[PDB]
């Protein structure tokens, strides 16, 4: 499965699920997830993302490893996306900012 990961905490640009073939994207207020029982592996996603947040599972950072399971859990509970929609307000502020984990909102 590919994972997204802290980068994209404010800035969901949202420019990964036009690419997705299964629409395997969940979204939350200011984040999105991969559900990796529904992601086929395709890694079509990767480079689409402007804030480089989406890594497939064995190439997620040590210091972000919490993702994983993370995208698996929400992608329980958060609504699916499928389609592009405009990146959030400020995501250039955010875009690059480190530690972004702690303005995650469920
Ligand atoms: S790797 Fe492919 S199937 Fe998985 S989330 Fe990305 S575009 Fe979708
Ligand atoms: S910022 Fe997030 S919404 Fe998609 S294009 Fe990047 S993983």
């Amino acid at each position: 499965a590919f994972v997204v990961t802290d980068n994209c905490i404010k800035c969901k640009y949202t420019d990964c699920v036009e690419v997705c073939p299964v629409d395997c994207h969940y979204e939350g207020p200011n984040f999105l997830v991969i559900h990796p029982d529904e992601c086929i592996d395709c890694a079509l996603c990767e480079p689409e993302c402007p804030a480089q947040a989406i890594f497939s599972e064995d190439e997620v950072p040590e210091d972000m490893q919490e993702f994983i399971q993370l995208n698996a859990e929400l992608a329980e509970v958060w609504p699916n996306i499928t389609e592009k929609k405009d990146p959030l307000p400020d995501a250039e502020d955010w875009d690059g900012v480190k530690g972004k984990l702690q303005h995650l909102e469920r």
